[PDB]
């Protein structure tokens, strides 16, 4: 037998031209070949157009959007669960689209987590959310209509129940028959240990279903079963590979091997890029075991979007070869595109793992299916796609031979394979439906409707009679023509995100082995107070280098704070080893909190050519002019916190240095190293010795500082009580009225209702509330979830809670890692044992020794009992009724704070109402609170949170500066 | 004496009172008060607070 | 909607500058000269503050930022 | 300015526009900084000791002028 | 034309649909005649429609004729 | 829906009756109406239009005299 490869570690996006260049001159197929292509795709499309309904025809139907066509789709789903379809045709006639519009869409949401949630009207109701907005453009007669239709595509294209068990019954043939279709496994992304057993169970059950229902004849002729990995795990992510690699590989070879004893084929799903090869390092443990030998059914599918998708074949084959096995190996497109460039983006990655334009993965999926085609027979390939062009391309490359299968999803591509049946008898083609609880349909559904909604789709175009034939047969490489085409013109690489205002930040994709390693390695390769006469003398040396800063030129200003960008990446290592050793950050903060720093860096720089590079020429009579500039204060005094020890240390400095102030700087007690790290720095990077002093020290030493007569204003994070001795400190004064910037904090809240998706509410409160141990000014302190959902919602968040692993922040697996000293653990053991006595508590989890807090989960009988912003990794949590979100609101309003505020629902009209209704400063819909990208969301609120103005907005820079008009009579001229 | 002063009106060969709203932005520092000038275009935002609003559209 | 009302306060005022002017120089002390001035003043100042009040509250501002994601 | 400190005093207003003598402004920022709830915004505008410098390179009939308009 | 760019499918499909909508909506034969005949009710029923006759700008006395026959 | 909703309302039917060879310029007439992208029975039966748009009263659409010739 030949090697087993090593673990797989391609290039992660490699330049597309240079992919382009290979794949282009050998695209070319013969005249009689391309004929041959062009006509059995006419054919198909002809077939296809022939005209059972699908979720695309609904949407074009109808015009409607994928969040309209997915809330119909979710009423149709609880409308045929109603025992009665009398009953539920009279809810369609008498009070569907009369009104009730919310109630309509919350309740059939609700039912997909809780069944009993909803059992089946005022006239003149104003139609608001999801289906009264369609209700206005539509008419409610023709809601009536789509939803019918929605019931029909719901019934005849998915196979269904409140449970497994429930589905796998309806889905049941009847005794001594076959199943007619392979089963894809609805379920993704375990977000608790009791998810990762109930997915097993449900495939563990699908696989008896099939098998007692699979016929006599061999492979390939027997159905299949797909599954996902990260439905059989909580923490699939390539920081928790070694967990994973103990834990999954098990469950995955139980799950083949009762496959195998059916022998089915088995077939492992391909999910993001950042778990290509996580996912393989699984695969490969998993085919190793001998108990698989003797089957020809194991298999897994691979993505042509992505560049390593070639690469990935050549590890297929060899892990076949090694192994001596044959497998069944499915060719995709990919599921992710607009996953992949939005993670690609907000990551800073040197570039995209996929293709971004289409005729490229169309290009290297024919690549791909011809590179497949050749590994037969110990290869059996099977090309899933419902595109008539790409079918009919390999199709003609396989020469007419067998050995290889198409595939399709029930409900898409019908019509082609049933075409391309009568005119190829030997054609094989595996029909998959989705098999599931409704607790999984609506992930599905949302991934589902993307690929249906999607302009550039193929099924999409092909049943819009608009679009002629001959469109749709354009060949790839007449759409790309050049290799320098490749990459899509209208899609910067994540650098250029912000170009040509400023450059992006580079970051590190942790799914990429080679660059998680490498990342590793550099990191692990890597103070006297003041006296109060030596604070005084600081604040004396800033005074009299104010004058010559204050007049150094705004572009000399500004280069120096992007030379100090650059050299904050170029020593990123450093830096980020100093984050982990001394604010103990683990490693995905501490990356992100150094990118943070050179970004605040390069903003401040741009805006302060624009704000203080030149004059603005005021409008006026002739004979005079008018121009208004903006000028340093004077000596500004900057107070950091130990949470953000570096970037919102260097943001203050930065940018009162940028507006031609001086800088007196004080960072927290517990991080002075960084801090005097970032000054050295920023001399280094050229700001002046004159303009820039560093002083340690206490409370006592901060206060001397913001009492002194001669400073010029006051840039101050940290805590409420200590902003107001400030400002009391600086009022009590008797010279001039300085300015005061205080961010202060909150008691963040986020509201979910019925129609958000409850997996993902629970990714992002375990995210908002325990990321960096909650030691966060933007976490979240207080949920609250309509009663309909709580339960499913709040078990999920305590159930992904208690997979975050807490321990040492150098540790690549490291969740959460410990708070910053014994002072903070002890005020967070004080609020916690207060809350057990006071509040139902759902989680407590396990702390290692040491300077660690666990996530914990109380549960309030109202918002009223939490008074304080509380540091730590502690969630609070109130359920409430729907009819009472304006007591919810006032219990936001009450606590006096505003700085986050995160809203989860479908409801456009809710979350509208609820921005509407509140003053907080950075309102997140629909994702986590935390992490404002500087440029991108300005953060900063208002109350007991702050002053503003934003720090990373377009408002900062001017606060710290101050106006001069200049008129001169020029008439003597 | 520009470049010296910090004073927020400087009038240049002409008397120094009845700023035209809009065409000189009045106002000053130190012991003459804290900004913004009134008649300019720094002054309505100090009466205002900003407002972020972030939306995950990508379900769309 | 704001806006307007600043516009049509400076529209009463300039047709009502002789009240004004006349309040200006019995309460004031005012020569002519500075009510007038004043009149004109308040006025400008109500049209003004219009004009940037619709600049700068009518519109949200469009930040930079990841594809799927809007930041207003 | 019993009256005026009442106002500025009051634990539900969210700022105050100020123009008058430094002494009343500073006491203003001294009663906002006292209350217990945010830090709101104080805008004041408090007078000057204005200067003017001529030169002998300017019109001495023009300095004139101004200097009487400014200051008279 | 139509079958390169839509199928000769959906150009069936489109015909078939024509041919409901001639039968349904209009009234026609290769004489008024049976036109008329056509468009009979039931002895002692009404007719359920008005007639809007097909019939524009006669091109010759023979056509001026026919349509005067038709209407009558 | 007209009738059901205000019972005292009356409307006439009226279907095109003819022969053959009148069809062809009646069906060039007919079609520029059904094919017009003004058309109400068109706009009424896309699902693109809102409701709404279809409620537009003529004047609020041509405010102003002078805007009441086509401009192209
Ligand atoms: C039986 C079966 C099983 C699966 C899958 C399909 C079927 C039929 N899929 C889904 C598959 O990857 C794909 O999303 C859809 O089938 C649509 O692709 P087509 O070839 O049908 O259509 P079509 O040819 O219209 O191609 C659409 C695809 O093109 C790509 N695309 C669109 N715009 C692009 C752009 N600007 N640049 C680059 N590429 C662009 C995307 O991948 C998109 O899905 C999947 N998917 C997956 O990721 N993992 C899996 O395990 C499976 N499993
Ligand atoms: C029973 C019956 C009998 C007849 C007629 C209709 C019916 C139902 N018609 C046809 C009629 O004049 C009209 O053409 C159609 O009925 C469509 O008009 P609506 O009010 O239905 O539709 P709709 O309200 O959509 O209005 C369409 C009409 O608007 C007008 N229009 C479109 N664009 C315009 C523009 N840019 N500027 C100005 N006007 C514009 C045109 O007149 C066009 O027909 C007719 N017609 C006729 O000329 N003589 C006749 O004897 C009859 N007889
Ligand atoms: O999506 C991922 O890759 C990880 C897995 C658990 C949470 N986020
Ligand atoms: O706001 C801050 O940064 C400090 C740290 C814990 C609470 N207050
Ligand atoms: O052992 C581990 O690594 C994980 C972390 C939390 C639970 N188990
Ligand atoms: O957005 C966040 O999570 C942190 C909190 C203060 C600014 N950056
Ligand atoms: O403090 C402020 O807001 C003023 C306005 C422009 C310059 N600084
Ligand atoms: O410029 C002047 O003379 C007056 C004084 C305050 C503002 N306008
Ligand atoms: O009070 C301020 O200065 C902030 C800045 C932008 C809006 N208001
Ligand atoms: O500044 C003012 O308006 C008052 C008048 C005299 C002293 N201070």
């Amino acid at each position: 037998m030949p090697n087993i490869p090593p673990p797989f570690t391609a290039p992660y996006a490699p330049d597309d031209a240079e992919i382009a260049a290979r794949l282009l001159p050998a695209s070319h197929l013969s005249p009689p070949q391309e004929a041959r292509i062009h006509r059995t795709a006419t054919r198909l499309i002809e077939a296809i157009r022939k005209r059972l309904g699908g979720v695309e025809d609904m949407l074009r139907e109808f015009a409607l959007s994928t969040k309209e066509g997915l809330a119909l789709m979710v009423l149709a789903e609880a409308l045929l669960r109603v025992p009665d379809a009398r009953t539920a045709d009279q809810f369609i006639e008498d009070k569907l689209g009369e009104g009730d519009f919310i109630h309509h869409e919350t309740k059939s949401t609700a039912f997909l987590v809780n069944a009993s949630a909803w059992a089946l009207i005022q006239p003149g109701e104003t139609p608001d959310g999801t289906i009264g907005r369609l209700v206005k453009r539509l008419g409610a007669p023709a809601v009536r209509t789509a939803t019918r239709q929605a019931m029909r595509l719901m019934g005849n294209h998915f196979v269904l129940g409140e449970t497994i068990e429930q589905a796998l019954e309806r889905g049941k043939p009847r005794s001594g028959q076959k199943t007619r279709y392979s089963f894809d496994m609805l379920g993704e992304g375990a977000r608790t240990a009791a998810d990762a057993r109930r997915y097993f169970d449900a495939y563990a059950s699908a696989i008896e279903t099939i098998g007692k229902a699979a016929g006599n004849h061999a492979l390939p002729d027997r159905p299949g079963i797909s599954v996902k990995l990260s439905a059989l795990h909580p923490r699939f992510e390539a920081i928790s590979r070694a967990r994973v690699m103990v834990e999954l590989v098990p469950q995955l070879l139980d799950l083949a091997q009762r496959a195998k004893a059916h022998d089915l084929n088995f077939t492992v799903d391909a999910e993001e890029a950042d778990r290509l090869e996580l996912s393989l390092d699984v695969i490969a443990a998993t085919l190793a075991d001998p108990s698989l030998k003797g089957w020809d059914g194991f298999g897994l599918a691979i993505q042509a979007y992505q560049k390593r998708a070639s690469a990935v074949i050549d590890y297929v084959d060899a892990l076949a070869r090694a192994h001596d096995r044959k497998l069944m190996v499915r060719l995709v497109k990919g599921a992710y595109w607009d996953t992949e460039i939005k993670r690609a983006q907000e990551r800073g990655l040197d570039g995209y793992p996929v293709f971004t334009r289409k005729a490229m993965t169309d290009l290297n999926y024919v690549a791909c299916a011809s590179k497949l085609l050749a590994l037969r027979p110990r290869i059996f390939p099977q090309f899933a796609t419902h595109n008539a062009l790409t079918v009919a391309t390999v199709l003609e490359m396989a020469e007419g031979s067998s050995g290889f299968e198409f595939q399709r999803l029930h409900g898409m591509g019908e019509a082609l394979y049933e075409q391309l049946a009568k005119d190829h008898a030997d054609i094989a083609y595996r029909t998959y439906a989705p098999v599931g609880s409704h607790r999984d349909l609506l992930a599905y559904l949302v991934r589902r409707l993307l690929e249906n909604g999607a302009n550039s789709s193929f099924v999409a175009q092909a049943a819009d009679y608009r679009v002629p034939v001959p469109a749709l047969l354009q060949r790839p490489a007449d759409a790309i023509v050049r290799p320098q085409a490749a990459a899509h013109p209208r899609i910067p690489l994540p650098c250029d995100l912000f170009a040509p205002e400023r450059r992006n930040s580079r970051g590190v994709e942790f799914g990429a082995r080679t660059a998680l390693d490498q990342l590793l390695t550099d990191v692990k390769a890597e103070i006297a107070d003041a006296t109060p006469d030596q604070a005084h003398a600081a604040v004396a040396a800033a005074r009299a280098g104010f004058a010559g800063w204050s007049r150094t030129p705004a572009g000399i200003r500004a280069a120096a704070l992007e030379q100090a960008a650059h050299l904050l990446e170029s020593r990123s290592a450093h830096f980020i080893a100093l984050l982990q050793r001394e604010g103990g950050k683990t490693l995905d903060d501490a990356l992100s909190e150094l990118r943070e720093a050179a970004d605040f860096c390069r903003y401040y720089a741009a805006q302060g050519r624009k704000l203080f590079g030149s004059e603005t020429a005021m409008p006026g009579p002739t004979g005079e002019s008018n121009a208004l500039t903006m000028r340093g204060r004077g000596v500004f005094v900057a107070i950091s916190p130990w949470n953000f020890p570096l970037a919102i240390f260097l943001g203050q400095v930065t940018a009162a240095l940028m507006a031609g102030n001086s800088v007196v700087a004080k960072p927290a007690e517990q991080t002075p190293r960084i801090a005097r790290e970032a000054v050295a720095l920023l001399h280094e990077a050229g700001i002046p010795k004159s303009a820039l002093y560093l002083v340690t020290g206490d409370g006592r030493i901060g206060a001397a500082l913001t009492a002194h007569p001669d400073i010029a204003g006051v840039v101050f994070t940290g805590s409420t009580e200590v902003a107001r001795s400030i400002n009391r400190a600086l009022a009590a004064k008797d010279g001039p009225i300085v300015p005061l910037i205080a961010e202060t904090g909150g008691i963040n809240a986020m509201i979910a209702d019925a129609t958000a998706l409850p997996e993902q509410v629970a990714d992002d409160v375990v995210t908002s509330a325990f990321r960096s141990a909650g030691q966060r000014a933007s976490a979240l302190r207080l949920l609250f979830v309509q009663e309909d959902v709580a339960d499913r919602m709040i078990e999920m968040v305590a159930g992904a809670a208690r997979e975050l692993k807490i321990g040492d922040p150098s540790d690549v697996a490291t969740h959460v890692g410990p708070v910053i000293d014994v002072e903070a653990k002890q005020r967070l053991d004080a609020h916690i044992a207060r809350m057990k006595t006071e509040a139902r508590l759902h989680f407590a989890g396990p702390a290692p020794e040491g300077c660690f807090v666990a996530p914990h989960i109380f549960e309030l009988t109202e918002a009223g009992q939490l008074t304080e912003e509380v540091f730590g990794p502690i969630l609070h949590v109130v359920r409430y009724r729907p009819e009472n979100l304006e007591r919810v609101l006032r219990a936001i309003e009450r606590t006096g704070y505003g700085l986050t505020l995160g809203v989860h629902s479908r409801i456009d009209d809710s979350i509208e109402a609820i921005i509407d209704r509140v003053q907080v400063g950075n309102i997140y819909v629909n994702r986590n609170m935390i992490g404002a990208v500087v440029g991108v969301q300005p953060f900063g609120g208002n109350g007991l949170s702050g002053t503003g103005p934003k720090a990373g907005g377009p408002h900062y820079l001017a606060r710290f500066a101050t106006e001069q008009t200049v008129t001169i009579n020029t008439a003597a001229a």
